[PDB]
């Protein structure tokens, strides 16, 4: 067969979710196309250099997980000039940037949905457990661990999780919120400081992803929770360690971020484009929305259906 080369840039390799995505992409590509996969080390200048090299090396298609998703416009400019099609994934280009060229696609998921499902987990717990309102004021005191500033999943999961709790008829009070950039250790450090400041005032913890929820859980353990003393913590992704924390009883719930189907859709699009074929639902195996987007559903995960994540 003809060798097809796809340039793949991952925003950083030390991201738990994106490790799942790139491993699944590598599995899908086996026997079909050569992935030239690089680590952008959470640096857009690094990724810009990598994209330039992909283009110089005449990749047949690009699959880019952009560090700064607002940089997708400049990446599209370069790709258009080189006539190399590009699919973006997981970090979403701005909608007007997507209209710059007709060989540009995006694969991801509707972050609003993951926020809603998060909020439902917490609201349902709150309604079933009167003891959760530790200061008996009829208000849920919570803290919020956000992802990276400006990332669409951080913006939308933060907004929709809490709006969903309010929509469920529950009054809320935000004690603290901060960016922990999807990182376990940073979330741990933020949560530890909050526990020193506010202590038993905290009644609920929301995190935009599992790694941050897990860091929060470690700070909570250190402060005496989850032995004997309980607090509900919710995340997003249903990674292997997230699933383990659900089983341990330390994570109340999460939302499956379907890396396997996002990887398949991304690969399939890049593979068709590498062959000079326009993606269709028939030839990539997924619905295409607004001519450019493939949205993969999120799914609620608690101890009640932990096998749905496995
Ligand atoms: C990218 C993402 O969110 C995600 C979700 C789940 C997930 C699970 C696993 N295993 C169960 C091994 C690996 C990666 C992964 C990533
Ligand atoms: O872009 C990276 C981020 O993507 C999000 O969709 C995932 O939930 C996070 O775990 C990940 O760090
Ligand atoms: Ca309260
Ligand atoms: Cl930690
Ligand atoms: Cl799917
Ligand atoms: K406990």
């Amino acid at each position: 067969m003809k060798q097809l080369n796809i340039g793949v840039a991952i925003y950083k390799f030390d991201d738990t979710c994106m490790t799942g995505v790139r491993n699944a992409m590598t599995a899908e590509a086996q026997g079909k196309a050569k992935l030239n996969m690089v680590d952008s080390q959470n640096s857009q200048p690094t990724q810009n250099d990598q994209v330039d090299l992909f283009i110089t090396k005449k990749m047949n298609a690009l699959a880019i997980n952009p560090v700064d998703r607002t940089a997708a416009g400049t990446i599209i400019d370069k790709a258009k000039q080189a006539n190399i099609p590009v699919v973006f994934f997981n970090r979403e280009p701005l909608p007007e940037d997507m209209k710059k060229w007709d060989k540009v696609y995006y694969v991801g998921a509707k972050a609003e949905q993951s926020g809603i499902l998060q909020g439902q987990i917490m609201a349902d717990y709150w309604k079933a457990h009167p003891e959760a309102d530790k200061n008996h004021d009829g208000v849920m005191q919570y803290v919020m661990l956000m992802g990276q500033p400006g990332h669409q999943d951080a913006i939308l999961r933060t907004q929709y999780s809490i709006q969903t709790v309010k929509d469920a008829g529950i009054k809320v009070q935000e004690l603290a919120k901060d960016y922990a950039n999807w990182d376990r250790v940073t979330a741990h450090d933020k949560m530890a400081a909050w526990l020193s400041s506010f202590g038993d005032k905290i009644e609920a913890v929301f995190a935009n992803n599992d790694d941050m929820a897990l860091g929060a859980i470690e700070a909570l353990k250190s402060a005496g929770y989850f032995t004997g003393k309980y607090i509900p913590v919710v995340g997003v992704d249903a990674t292997a360690p997230g699933i383990q924390a659900i089983k341990d009883g330390t994570l109340l719930g999460t939302v499956l971020n379907d890396a396997k189907n996002q990887a398949k859709a991304t690969f399939n699009i890049a593979y068709e484009l590498a062959q000079g074929i326009t993606p269709t639902k028939d030839n990539i195996g997924y619905d295409i929305t607004d001519g450019k987007y493939v949205w993969i559903p999120y799914k609620k995960i608690t101890k009640d259906n932990i096998s749905d994540a496995e």
